[PDB]
């Protein structure tokens, strides 16, 4: 297990935090705690800039992390409501298999390695272009944001 729920004072899902290279991983606008009793009182360090928030994983999980990898050939990927396409710079599923909720879900290739994390989506019609935290291979974060994204 590597994706967990991140629910408010209810218990209602916000959004998904992930388990990825000795980090707990979630997007910064989704509200919550974790749903994990490991994971639910760690110290996090923000980035409004990148909309993601982080924390150095618990070393009782470490086996249990997802690998990234910053090989995104153009083609198909893996999350949980189906196929996102990659192409020309842009992660695209079909309009209505993502909405709130899905914010810090991984997007990963065949091999099981996360290509980006998922922060919203702009409704372009027939498709949704997908706006997504990658990272280039100097380790820097990248936050690719399309025109009039709603945030999930």
């Amino acid at each position: 297990d590597r994706t967990f729920a991140v629910k408010n004072e209810d218990g209602k899902i916000m959004g998904y935090a992930v388990a990825m290279e000795g980090k707990v991983i979630k997007p910064l606008h989704v509200k919550g705690t974790i749903d994990h009793p490991a994971l639910a009182k760690l110290k996090f360090t923000k980035s409004s800039s990148y909309d993601m928030e982080f924390a150095k994983l618990p070393t009782e999980m470490k086996s249990d992390a997802f690998g990234y990898t910053t090989e995104h050939p153009e083609g198909f990927y893996n999350w949980h409501h189906g196929a996102v396409q990659f192409s020309g710079g842009r992660f695209t599923i079909p309009t209505g298999a993502g909405g709130p909720g899905d914010s810090g879900r991984p997007i990963l290739d065949n091999s099981g390695k996360v290509v980006a994390i998922v922060l919203g989506g702009a409704n372009e019609g027939a498709r949704t272009a997908l706006s997504v935290v990658t990272w280039n291979k100097k380790g820097a974060a990248i936050k690719t944001t399309h025109e009039d994204t709603v945030e999930w």
